[PDB]
DNA sequence: AAAGAGTATTGACTTAAAGTCTAACCTATAGGATACTTACGGACACGGCGAATAGCC
RNA sequence: AGCGAGA
DNA sequence: GGCTATTCGCCGTGTCCCTCTCGCTGCCTATAGGTTAGACTTTAAGTCAATACTCTTT
């Protein structure tokens, strides 16, 4: 059977010997099962004598029927009596009467047979489908001697044909003499005599033409010989049969697959490989390019021990009888045609019939291995293609991406989800029936242990009728058993989290609200699947790694994802905001009474608020004795070691803020700020950074509770009366309609064309839009429900508010342009019919655009994951000096350090490569620090901008990356572990903001991202500066010519065809003709292809370019992704070098070889004679990088299955099963996280003191 | 010390099963001779190939 | 195999 | 003067197109051999039942 001894997996061409070695028999009849008794036939497609017994442990006839007869073969029927399941294991084989060629190596462009034999594809096809003869052997020296003899014999034949030729000419002459005698002897017409005479000499012209035909037929054949050599096709078999009958010897010409077999027999690989290598080394140009193409496959066969006989097949293997009859029918066709061929050869048949039958057999094998590849697919009942033996493997519905990496699983459930706010963050409701069913084994065990049932089957009966006693035991068993909750699609790592389940009454998984965002799961009919870990390892993994309370911060940007939002944030905003002039406010008036605003303790404040005296949102002064004061008050009152739990201090704030601040931990200082969602996020981020995660969970949960309660009390409701239109709307409408009418009049006088007036109206109405928006904003009070919800950060944006009251605005044309009408009505006021009809365009287009974009995003994520499927941490530190530089703050022209806007995703969570230096002073922060917020603050304060940080790009470790160079784990909040699969995390983080990554020709959306990671030359390829020099732009419409005089160098280069419509990117000032340029300044407007920038500026500059561009496109929509994930991908992109000089070491020119292996070869060859094989770095798309891996089982799982398997087979490639996809497919443990060889084999034992306790 | 039950004998009766033989009834194969002798989306990418010009035979 | 539908 | 090679264009074929879930319909005749199936005649295995003696329990 099989064990863990799978260290290496090998694929290769299977020779006929191997095929008949695998087979346990030889099916030779097209009979599946008897129509009447319904049993397999002898020697059929389901023969029990071959593939085993249908029902286990008896032969066909039944002489032996029990287990003790194990491994015995019954003499009567020959069935080996054993287990029945072996029918899924044993193979047959069909011994083809004539050879056939495997399709994959024939039709898959480039035709590997064609390249191996150097036969043109059309030619080869005509050979192997019996349409044109091919020679396979020829003669040499005796060829010379009989060529002289044959020169004499063709002199004889030419003389004979010329003799008949002149005899025909003389017969013409005599018939012409008779004709002229008739013409000029009898009385005939003046022209009729010349009619017959012209006709006669016309007959002679055709006779001389026939002569020329005979000449041709002889000398052309002689010329065919005089330069004859094999592998030479001959169409028009008439010439072939002529040659054979005249030249039966001196060549052997064949037709079909066996012809190719013979061609491969008389084919020495070493001589052809040497000749091709010589041609490449000395010959240049297109000829070299083809010769290189063939050398690929020719070397593939040379280096490996597999001979090219495997391409032509003598026997076809028979898949075991589980396929069970679409595919089976194809097999029947093959067997029918093979048997008929055998009979035809036996009886003795004309060449035509047997040749046609051979062609039919070839076509049948073709259809079997791949139906529809060549010619129309073989169709079945209902006129549909038969699912060929290869269609099982390819596509979405192929075996690789429906059944191997993705499987359906037992012990799982699914239900709709309903918000439950009463649950703790680490809990999830689970309906009683679903839990009972899922846990039916465990509850059975417990109720048999409890003696509620006598035995297992009685217990199973007990549960199947849900007897009343089986609920208490159920509560006992479910306790302390984690469960995973997935919500498809799992866009990112936080799509699946482990909760502790709890029973709930009715049929609905009660989810915790705070994790809603993590799932993006919103309660209107989403269905969340539930999975149940079983093994001790799985339960530990779920309880520890996956627990919902253990994953608060996003793995992408680390911002808290359990943060309160929507309702809770609104409640907190209402609680912590301050309303001057409210009841119970503070007033310091004296001379008549005290301030009457202060309170002894917060408890006093709540007791007053219970009375209708103190509002929760009034300014007051409370003597706090249990909340830590802010930094300044602590530093003033206590200064050094203020022990707050007993100390008291006077706080001038609102009671609501006090009630809030009690929810934070004891150590957190008093905040005293209005709780915008932003401020909440900052608070939670700081809390997670400082305090342990469990505290973060508890605080977040308390926050949710308070938020919901106070949102209920917040008094936020929507009514028409609460939606206040702006009173100045009509005046603005008139004011801007006046300009619109003016533009209409100017157009009606021909002042401007349609496009110009469309743009003018667009501008006028957009201005009107902004004006009414401003009027509405300033018209609203602050306490309004709508402004309250929007401005608190709870949800929605002011554009929606403005559309709700005021004016919706310009509506998109279904092409994408702007309707110049535009809509002038608020939804509150109610849109008119035509305004609504115009509006529908935009919404329908948006909905449509969502679908295609999510499809493309999913595909992109698949690509990125595959490329990064093997980027996992391996070492703590490589100590590599190399690093990248990040700018941080930029010097102000007046002199000042303004923090760079995009610092939170660039330098945060990075390890310093070199010690910081200040004014050539001491080190503020030395090498090897996480560079968390205080560090960057210190650097900014001291006055340093550029800092050298370590990154994955400049990581010295060959395998994966090291912990330090990668930097901080964004999710865990500390340094990375030695098993984290940072590659998968990176890719998923890039892909997650898909769809929400929208757009508004050079691309700028998800297509632009794809292009950046695909290395595709952009459409708007703006030229870039190459060498510093004064520019001499010339004027060419669509073909700007651009000269640049090199500062030092060679020759200025002019760019023949560059688009004029672009706008020159500004330089040190707008870039203009006559200006000295840089080595990288973008000349024109638009992007630049990354290959060019690489070739100009080395690997570092192209790296920085790619990261900057992708980050830009993402930032353009406001999604924050840390730079490091991108760095990981671009690192994966730059790992291969192109070979210019082969040196003398097995490196074909143009080969894409890994840099680590490149260096290894170099250190191998420096000794024993040095031949440095020069190479240059190169940038290759994500797809190519993935498909260039050293693992065929992963590349095959990825895409374009047929080609990758054919290539790997020809190379006899062996997969070492080191990646993640592979380990998934074969079902052994991934080498990542808890699977690597340092954790996978930990030894655990008690202590000697513990043994003493025993 | 007595009685009842179990562990044996033996014969007597009984029924499944099973090994021949039949028979008859399906079942698989071959053959049929006046003369006729031709069907019925769209984008990316690479590799197999138009149009040109110059040099060499 | 084909239809329709939810997220 | 013509053909081929080194240089461009041009066109054709192949590959890909997110995930998860729910319900419903689609001529004839002649030979020879197998074939089990079906009944007859054996068994072989099973069931009943008389009898009696010995051992254990009350
Ligand atoms: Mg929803
Ligand atoms: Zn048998
Ligand atoms: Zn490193």
């Amino acid at each position: 059977l099989d064990v863990n001894f799978f260290d290496e997996l090998r694929i290769g061409l299977a020779t006929a010997e191997d095929i008949r070695q695998w087979s346990y028999g030889e099916v030779k009849k097209p009979e599946t099962i008897n129509y009447r008794t319904l049993k397999p036939e002898k020697d059929g497609l389901f023969c029990e004598k071959i593939f085993g017994p249908t029902r286990d442990w008896e032969c066909y006839c039944g002489k032996y029927k029990r287990v003790r007869f194990k491994g015995i073969i019954c003499e009567r029927c020959g069935v080996e009596v054993t287990r029945a399941k072996v029918r899924r294991e044993r193979m047959g084989h069909i011994e083809l009467a004539a050879p056939v060629t495997h399709i994959w190596y024939f039709k898959g462009v480039p035709s590997r047979l064609g390249y191996l034999l150097d036969l043109a594809p059309k030619d080869l096809e005509k050979i192997i489908y019996f349409a044109a003869y091919v020679i396979t052997s020829v003669d040499e020296e005796m060829r010379h001697n009989e060529l002289s003899t044959l020169e004499a014999e063709m002199a004889v034949e030419r003389k004979a044909v010329e003799d008949q030729r002149d005899g025909e000419l003389e017969a013409r002459a005599q018939k012409l003499e008779a004709d002229l005698a008739e013409l000029e002897a009898e009385g005939a017409k003046a022209d009729a005599r010349r009619k017959v005479r012209d006709g006669g000499e016309r007959e002679m012209r055709q006779i001389r033409d026939r002569a020329q035909r005979e000449l041709d037929r002889l000398e052309d054949i002689w010329s065919t010989f005089t330069k004859l050599a094999p592998k030479q096709l001959i169409v028009d078999e008439n010439l072939y049969r002529e040659l054979v009958d005249r030249y039966g010897e001196y060549f052997t010409g064949a037709m079909g697959a066996e012809s190719i077999q013979k061609l491969i027999e008389n084919f020495d690989i070493d001589a052809e490989a040497e000749s091709l290598r010589d041609v490449i080394r000395n010959g240049k140009g297109q000829k070299k390019l083809r010769a290189l193409k063939r050398l690929k496959v020719v070397a593939a066969f040379q280096q490996s021990g597999n001979s090219p006989m495997g391409m032509v097949l003598d026997a076809v293997p028979v898949i075991p009888p589980e396929l069970r009859s679409d595919l089976n029918d194809l097999y029947r066709r093959v067997i029918n045609r093979n048997n008929r061929l055998k009979r035809l050869i036996d009886l003795g048949a004309p060449e035509i019939i047997v040749n046609n039958e051979k062609r039919m057999l070839q076509e049948s094998v073709d259809a079997l291995f791949d139906n529809g590849r060549r010619g129309r697919p073989v169709t079945g009942p209902g006129n549909r293609p038969l699912k060929s033996l290869s269609d099982l493997l390819k596509g979405k519905q192929g075996r690789f991406r429906q059944n191997l990496l993705g499987k359906r699983v037992d012990y799982s459930g699914r239900s709709v989800i309903v918000v439950g706010p009463q649950l703790k963050l680490h809990q999830c409701g689970l309906p009683k029936l679903m839990a009972l069913e899922l846990f039916k084994p465990f509850v059975m065990k417990r109720l048999v242990d409890l003696n509620h049932a006598q035995n297992i089957k009685s217990a199973k009966r007990m549960v199947e009728r849900q007897r009343p006693q089986v609920w208490d035991v159920l509560e006992e068993v479910i306790a302390e058993h984690p469960v995973l909750l997935n919500r498809a699609p799992t866009l990112h790592r936080l799509g699946i989290q482990a909760f502790e389940p709890m029973l709930v009454e009715g049929k609905a998984i009660q989810l915790h609200p705070l994790v809603c965002e993590a799932f993006n799961a919103d309660f209107d009919g989403d269905q969340m699947a539930v999975h149940l870990p079983l093994s001790a390892e799985a339960q530990a993994e779920a309880r520890i790694l996956m627990l919902s309370s253990n994953n608060i911060l996003s793995p992408a940007s680390g911002r808290p994802l359990a943060m309160p939002r929507l309702d809770m944030v609104t409640g907190l905003y209402y609680l912590t905001t301050e309303v001057p002039g409210d009841t119970g406010e503070y007033q310091p008036a004296s001379g008549d009474h005290p301030e009457t605003g202060v309170y002894s303790s917060p408890a006093e404040a709540i007791m007053a608020a219970d009375r209708g005296v103190l509002s929760v949102r009034a300014k007051i002064k409370v003597r706090l004795t249990q909340l830590r004061p802010p930094v300044e008050i602590e530093a003033e009152l206590f200064g050094h070691s203020g022990w707050q739990p007993g100390d008291a201090w006077m706080a001038e704030t609102t009671l609501g803020r006090v009630m809030f601040n009690e929810l934070l931990p004891l150590g957190y200082p008093f905040v005293n700020k209005q709780m915008h969602k932003k401020v909440q996020a900052a608070i939670i981020n700081d809390l997670a950074e400082r305090y342990p995660m469990i505290v973060v969970a508890q605080t977040v949960d308390k926050l949710k509770d308070a938020g919901f309660y106070w949102a209920t009390r917040s008094g936020v409701t929507v009514s028409m009366a609460d939606v206040l239109v702006p009173p100045r709307k009509k005046e603005i409408l008139d004011h801007y309609e006046e300009r619109a009418d003016k533009v209409e009049k100017q157009f009606q006088r021909g002042a401007l064309n349609h496009d110009e007036r469309n743009e003018a109206l667009v501008e006028i109405w957009k201005e009107a839009t902004d004006e009414v928006g401003q009027a509405l904003r300033e018209h609203y009070p602050d306490d309004n429900p709508i402004i309250t919800i929007v401005d608190s950060g709870a949800t929605g944006n002011f554009t929606q508010t403005r559309t709700l009251a005021g004016m919706k605005g310009l509506v998109t044309n279904p092409k994408g342009e702007f309707i110049p009408r535009p809509v002038k009505s608020s939804f509150r006021e109610g849109l008119t019919v035509l305004e609504y009809f115009i509006n529908t365009h935009g919404a329908r287009k948006g909905l449509a655009d969502t679908a295609l974009r999510t499809a493309d995003s999913g595909y992109l994520t698949r690509r990125l994951v595959d490329v990064s499927q093997d980027v996992i941490v391996r070492e703590h530190d490589c100590q590599t000096e190399r690093g990248i530089v990040v700018e941080l703050a930029e010097r102000a022209p007046d002199g000042t350090l303004i923090r760079d806007p995009y610092i939170e995703t660039s330098a945060y969570a990075r390890t310093l490569g070199t010690d910081a230096v200040d004014e050539a002073g001491n080190v503020i922060v030395e090498r090897g620090q996480d560079l968390g917020d205080p560090e960057i603050d210190a650097l900014l304060a001291a006055g340093i901008t550029q800092v050298k940080v370590r990154s994955v790009l400049t990581c010295a470790t060959s395998t994966g990356v090291c912990a330090t160079c990668y930097g901080r784990s964004m999710a865990t909040g500390k340094l990375v572990d030695i098993g984290e699969a940072v590659g998968i995390v990176a890719a998923q983080s890039i892909g997650e903001p898909g769809t929400q990554l929208t757009m508004r020709d050079i691309t700028g959306g998800l297509p632009r991202v794809q292009e950046l990671f695909e290395a595709r030359v952009p459409r708007g390829k703006a030229p870039i500066a190459d060498v510093t020099g004064r520019v001499r732009l010339e004027d060419g419409e669509r073909f700007y010519k651009i000269t640049i005089v090199p500062d030092d160098g060679g020759e200025e280069v002019v760019y023949d065809k560059i688009s004029k419509r672009q706008r020159l990117r500004v330089f040190k000032r707008v870039l203009s003709d006559g200006d000295h340029v840089e080595v990288g300044q973008q000349l024109m407007e638009g992007s630049a292809d990354p290959h060019e920038v690489l070739r100009v500026q080395g690997p570092r500059e192209v790296q920085i370019h790619l990261v900057r561009e992708v980050q830009e496109v993402y930032r353009a929509q406001g999604v924050s992704i840390h730079d490091k994930h991108i760095e990981v991908i671009v690192r994966q992109m730059l790992r291969r070098v192109t070979i210019i000089d082969s040196g003398s070491t097995e490196f074909l020119p143009g080969s894409l070889i890994d840099r680590a292996e490149f260096e290894a070869e170099n250190r191998r060859v420096v000794a024993e004679g040095g031949e440095p094989a020069a190479g240059r770095p190169v940038l290759m798309g994500i797809t190519k990088a993935s498909l260039a891996t050293d693992s065929w089982l992963s590349a095959a799982s990825f895409q374009e299955t047929t080609r990758v398997l054919t290539d790997a087979a020809i190379n006899c490639r062996s997969d070492k099963l080191n990646g993640l996809k592979e380990n998934v497919i074969i079902g052994k443990l991934i080498p990542a996280g808890t699977g690597i060889n340092r954790y996978r084999n930990i030894a655990v034992q008690p202590t000697e003191e513990a043994r003493a306790a025993a």
